[PDB]
């Protein structure tokens, strides 16, 4: 019966095959979330945003009348936005074009109408009364938009905001037990379990997480693996969050704790090249500088047959440019002529990268009739090591 654990895990499922076999189970995963209130939710979050970056703006003297013509360089001296916030600053007037406040014409930008007065604070608490289960996705938007001139101004490290010292667990909320999230993070543990369940006996598991942060994803993978064949490295960039996992997750003797940078050569970062059956990469990959090169690393890890789990968000959100948006890794992308303005891509455009850097039986999920609209807005996608 055993054959030699040398040789490729070609008992890894296809990643069709996977999704062939979870579609009754992703059927009715979709259907435990709301969708008429997911959607007024979000959009009432969008809104929010709005108030929040006009109130930032007025902050820092915006005294721009309508009619009122300015480029981006002569806005930014003006208000004061220190050059590694131009970016985001950027974002932020073409988020004033899209609800009509302002008009992108050319390089230029014009004044529509007068942004109207604004309290988000008191509109963040009215929503909170309303969606208390959004508290979490609510509180963070208040802590870090409403020091969005501070940030700008680069007289607040945005990281102290999103991601303090004294508090990682809301930010991690936001990843792990959020509506979308819970579905999402349900479907990546799904995916990695149906996919190894012809796992030899005679045979061990290795899987690495990449960006894993503090877990979100992580504690939903976690309960269901096998600990007598199972290796689990989770990686992050920064040591403080393999240190506040590895609190968390004490109780899990298989797993292994190691930094890794996902930009730069993992074989350099004493990582073994294309030695890892699974590789999963929730809501990391977007924050790097090429997405090829990063997909050529992540490619680079994974065993001839492995198999990889990418968690991303596919379209633009104010709110969460409003928090992770304010972050140095949103605005790292320099490959403009796959990411221009923008560090998402959607499911088509994942695919297609996908292809280009040596993945194949590409799938996305979740892919449901009568879908809400906001599983839409995130995919998990599953792709195989190709040769
Ligand atoms: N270049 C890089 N290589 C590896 N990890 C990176 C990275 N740039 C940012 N990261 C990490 O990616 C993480 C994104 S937070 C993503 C959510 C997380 N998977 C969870 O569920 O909790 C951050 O913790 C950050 O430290």
């Amino acid at each position: 019966y055993f054959q030699s654990n040398a040789l490729p895990p070609d008992f890894l499922l296809d990643p069709v095959e996977v999704s062939q076999q979870l579609a009754p189970s992703l059927t009715e995963l979709v259907t435990l979330l709301d969708n008429a209130r997911t959607s007024e939710i979000g959009t009432q979050l969008e809104e929010l945003s709005v108030d929040y970056i006009v109130q930032g703006l007025l902050q820092m003297g915006w005294s721009y009348q309508p009619t009122e013509s300015f480029d981006l360089d002569a806005a930014a001296q003006c208000l004061g936005v220190v050059p590694t916030q131009v970016r985001l600053f950027e974002r932020l007037l073409q988020i004033l074009a899209e609800v009509g406040i302002l008009q992108s014409n050319q390089q230029q930008w014009q004044v529509q109408k007068t942004a109207q007065k604004v309290n988000p604070s008191k509109q963040s608490q009215s929503l909170l009364s309303q969606y208390p289960d959004e508290a979490a996705t609510l509180t963070l938007l208040e802590r870090c938009a409403s020091q969005l001139s501070g940030v700008l101004r680069g007289e607040i490290d945005p990281v102290q905001l999103v991601f303090p010292q004294g508090d990682l667990t809301t930010a991690t909320q936001l990843y792990k037990d959020s509506a979308v999230a819970k579905v999402m993070n349900t479907i990546v543990e799904k995916v990695i379990m149906k996919a190894m369940e012809k796992l030899p006996p005679s045979r061990g598991i290795r899987l690495l997480e990449i960006g894993a942060g503090t877990g979100g994803t992580t504690s939903y993978i976690l309960p269901h693996l096998n600990p007598n064949q199972t290796e689990y490295i989770f990686t992050d960039i920064g040591a403080l969050f393999t240190s506040k996992a590895q609190e968390k997750f004490q109780d899990y003797r298989f797993l292994g704790y190691q930094t890794l940078d996902i930009e730069v050569d993992p074989s350099s970062q004493g990582f073994e090249s294309h030695r890892y059956d699974v590789i999963i990469a929730a809501n990391v990959l977007h924050a790097t500088t090429s997405l090829k090169q990063t997909l050529s690393h992540v490619r680079q890890l994974l065993a001839p047959g492995g198999i990889l789990v990418l968690y991303e968000a596919t379209t633009r959100s104010r709110w969460v440019d409003l928090i992770f948006g304010l972050l140095e890794g949103w605005w790292k992308f320099t490959d403009y002529e796959l990411r221009p303005d923008y560090p998402l891509l959607n499911r088509e455009q994942w695919k297609k990268v996908l292809s280009e850097t040596g993945f194949t039986q590409v799938v996305t999920l979740p892919e449901v009739e009568g879908m809400a609209e906001a599983l839409s807005q995130q995919t998990v996608i599953v792709a195989q090591a190709a040769s």
